[PDB]
This record gives structure tokens, sequence and C-alpha cells, in this order.
């Protein structure tokens, strides 16, 4: 007997209700744009995967970032862009500028408009109780836009969180592994960063939805709050529920594995053991202290469960006591 079948809580339907070219992201015709118009300045250091940019527009003389698309399938390509067109101005979504190709490389390449090359991970371990506060607020707008736009992410981390501190803003980037949610639909579990990965992902449950985004969020408010990176500090992927087990209890796991009859793995039998739930104050100690509240956990709490259906959406975490003095302060300002 297969697993049970799941759905989203919200937002189930908006891609259904939308005219077919909105998610049918294969049939899209992109008008591809000449490399010519632009200059590169000077590589963005993301790693040794990544080939992003600087560049000058020669037109208007304004920054844009360019990241030029490494060989990977035309249906990927298509998919990233449909995506950012579909997102282009909502709120806290990087802006896609324009799509081009090399003269004679024939290499596509995405245009954004500028941001700094400041992530998250290099700010989120200096912030105070209030800007981890303001800045989980600013990443929740961005995942409840995408979220009511039928988008998943599939890969929230610090490293795809862009922020200017100085004027306070925050971009929402890399959207190579979003996805549009269909319900029924059975989704690749071979997505997010280890540390970053939902339960659903590490069982092999594949009929997911947007409350992957919720796990990752947790996973990143949890490292901030405790001063803790990663959280969940797997080996691999297998050793990765482990420490989640170790944390949220493998009653609560089992329970999971129950109500959605899923196959697990055998490989688990041996390493998963029998693990009480923990009280968040074990993580507190005298560094950390002071980013670490009732609210603080009751709100952490609420993201990470094993069953996705039980976390928070992003518009209920944009609404639990946590942010109250963030949402008082943007309507005063
Ligand atoms: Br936009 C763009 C994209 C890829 C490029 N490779 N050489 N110069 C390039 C420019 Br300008
Ligand atoms: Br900055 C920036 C802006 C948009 C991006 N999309 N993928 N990677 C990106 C980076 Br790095
Ligand atoms: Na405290």
């Amino acid at each position: 007997s297969g697993p049970v079948p799941s759905r989203a809580r919200v937002y189930t339907d908006v891609n259904t209700h939308r005219p077919r070219e909105y998610w049918d992201y294969e049939s899209h015709v992109v008008e591809w744009g000449n490399q010519d118009d632009y200059q590169l300045v000077r590589k963005l250091g993301r790693g040794k995967y990544s080939e992003v940019f600087e560049a000058i527009n020669i037109t208007n003389n304004e920054k844009v970032v360019v990241k030029i698309l490494k060989p990977v399938k035309k249906k990927k390509i298509k998919r990233e862009i449909k995506i950012l067109e579909n997102l282009r101005g909502g709120p806290n979504i990087i802006t896609l500028a324009d799509i081009v190709k090399d003269p004679v490389s024939r290499t596509p390449a995405l245009v954004f408009e500028h941001v700094n090359n400041t992530d998250f991970k290099q700010l989120y371990q200096t912030l105070t109780d209030y800007d981890i506060r303001f800045y989980m607020y600013e990443i929740l707008k961005a995942l409840d836009y995408c979220h009511s736009m039928g988008i998943m992410h599939r890969d929230v981390k610090p490293h795809n969180v862009m922020i200017d501190h100085e004027h306070r803003k925050l971009r929402l980037i890399d959207w190579g592994l979003a996805e549009f949610y269909h319900p029924g639909q059975e989704y690749n579990v071979r997505v997010a960063s280890r540390y970053f990965k939902g339960p659903e992902l590490l069982v092999d449950y594949q009929m997911y939805d947007y409350s992957l985004d919720m796990w990752s969020l947790g996973c990143m408010l949890a490292s901030m709050i405790f001063r803790k990176e990663p959280f969940f500090h797997g080996h691999d992927n297998y050793d990765q529920l482990v420490r989640i087990a170790k944390v949220l209890g493998t009653e609560d796991l089992y329970d999971y594995i129950d109500k959605y009859n899923i196959e697990l793995d055998p490989r688990f039998n041996d390493i998963l053991g029998r693990h009480s739930r923990k009280r968040w104050e074990r993580f507190v100690h005298s560094e950390n202290q002071h980013l670490v509240s009732p609210e603080a956990l009751d709100f952490l709490d609420k993201l990470l469960r094993y069953d996705h259906q039980s976390r928070l959406t992003a518009r209920e975490a944009m609404e639990h006591p946590y942010f109250y003095t963030v949402v008082k302060d943007q309507a005063r300002m």
C-alpha cells in the first residue's frame, strides 16, 4: 500500500485557477537578449559551482548582477525564468531585469537589478534580538508572496538571503531550485542543502508543498537565536535525520511515518534509536540568552515539526507574537 496523499493547507489550487501558461514553463517562449548591452566588472564570491558577476549596463551606466546559467537541462532554465517573471515586483524578491545569450558561446545568462554581495550568513551571527525578528519578518514577506503565487523556493538558507544592513533591505535570491506547487504532484526530494532539508526530503516523502520552506526557515531561526551553525549538523543525509530525532524525539517521527504510511529506508533502522523530545531550554547558555525569549521558542517550536501539515504557514508565522513589535514599528514608520 502506497504513501498517504497530502495537500497544502493554503494556496492549494492557485495554479489550477491560473491560465496554463502561468505554470507550464516548458511551453514558455524566451526572447533571448544580447550580452553586448552589459560589461562584466568582477566575479562575485559564491564558491566553486557559481558564475555570478557584478556588471554594468553600458546604455544607462546602471550596476546589475549577471548569473551565467552553466550547462543544465533547458527545462530547468525556462523554469527559473518563468518563476522570476511571475514573482517580479513581489516583496523582497530579487528583480529579473534581462535574459541574454552569449553571441558565440550561446550560453544563457540572467541579469538582475543590483544588490550588494552581502548575504545573511555573514551578518546573522552578530545581530540584536530586534534585528533577527526584523529580517525574519522580511523573509516571511517573500515566502508568503511566492507561496500565494503557487511557488515553493526549496533552497531557503542564509546564503540565499542578500541583506543591505545599512538600508535594512533584504532580497531572497537563487530561484534555480524553485518549483510550481500542483496538488498531488510528487517532487524530487534531492533539493535544499543538507542542514536545511525537511524530514519529508530525508524520508523520501515526495508529495510535499510550501511547508518545506517553513522547515528551512525554522533551521535558520534556530541557528540564529542559539548561535549554533548549523543547528542540525548531520554527517550526511541519513545522520541529518538522526540529528533532528535527537531534538524533536523519535515518538513524533514514527507517528509522522505511520500517518503518511511512509516506507522508511532500511538504513534508518540501526541509527535513529529512541530519543525524548528535548525542551528548548537545553540549547540556551550565557552567549545566546539575550536572543532567546518565550516568544522566540514558541515560534521556533511551531516551525520545526516532522508533520509538514502541522507547521505554521508563512502568513500564520507573520501573525505570531514574536513579530508584534516589528509589526507595530512598520505601521508607525
Ligand atoms: Br551579460 C554577459 C554574460 C556572459 C558573458 N561572458 N562574457 N561576457 C559576458 C556578459 Br557582458
Ligand atoms: Br546577488 C544574486 C542575485 C540573484 C541570484 N540568483 N541566483 N544567484 C543570485 C545571486 Br548570488
Ligand atoms: Na532570554
